[PDB]
């Protein structure tokens, strides 16, 4: 009958400017509105912000537009007691402080199968890529930066340099096997190869949190609710929340 939260990003992190707080629980939430009562968040300089729920037990806060670089960000999940409904009460408190660091933009845009760097509104890198087949494309949409892996068995694939960008398993990575298509071909079942030394660049020049938008592929949206594709959802649906859903 007790649930505890768990806030990212970590205390003390500097993330991009795509990252939005997230408070998951290791048990699902009935009383959705209870539990965004008890988040206090604080901004500096102070920004609007909302809670919307991407499952039965993680709430995203963010604001309208990516964070301002230097923001600072402090959570304070007062959960500790606090009836979250069904039965359930929080177990502890936790609380995480966290900056915004440089925007760091990345574009991959179907028509030219290039992925365009922008750090501070400036390009730093163009790297060819290649995309998700006509049968298995690559999702528009905006993507933010997840974790990474200096090499993980993908899922039975090795593969180096590895960028997550979606919890559905979209990639930036490298991919040797490709790279004679990368800038002309899409060949991928839906991660953005590159060459393996265009995949260490990004691997070491990006952060949780940077930002990937792909334009102009034959796929659909990023669904807003993957786990990082949060800022597909509308403001005004994402403002309105889903407390009550
Ligand atoms: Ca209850």
């Amino acid at each position: 009958h007790l649930t505890m939260p768990y806030v990212m990003p970590g205390d003390g992190e500097v993330v991009g400017v795509g990252e939005p707080v997230a408070i998951r629980f290791d048990e699902n939430i009935a009383d959705r509105g209870a539990a965004e009562k008890a988040i206090k968040i604080t901004t500096n300089p102070p920004v609007e912000g909302a809670f919307y729920w991407l499952n039965n037990r993680e709430v995203r806060w963010r604001p309208e537009h990516f964070w301002k670089p230097g923001t600072a960000v402090d959570v304070a999940v007062n959960t500790y007691g606090v009836d979250l409904g069904e039965g359930m009460f929080g177990e502890d408190n936790v609380q995480t402080h966290f900056t915004i660091g440089d925007e760091v933009i990345a574009t991959a845009d179907d028509n030219t199968k290039i992925l365009t760097v922008r750090v501070n509104g400036e390009v730093v890198k163009s790297m060819p890529t290649s995309m998700g087949k006509d049968s298995t494309p690559t999702a528009n949409g905006i993507y933010i930066v997840g974790s990474r892996y200096k090499h993980i068995i993908m899922d039975r694939t090795d593969v180096d340099w590895a960028t997550q960008i979606s919890y559905s398993g979209v990639f930036v990575h490298s991919a040797p096997w490709s790279v004679g298509a990368q800038g002309h071909t899409n060949t991928s079942h839906g991660c953005l190869n590159v060459s393996p030394s265009n995949a260490q660049w990004f691997y070491d020049h990006v952060k949780r949190g940077d930002i990937v938008e792909v334009v102009n592929t034959v796929g659909g949206t990023l669904p807003g609710i993957d786990g990082l594709g949060d800022w597909n959802i509308p403001w005004d649906q994402w403002r309105a929340g889903n407390a009550k859903a």
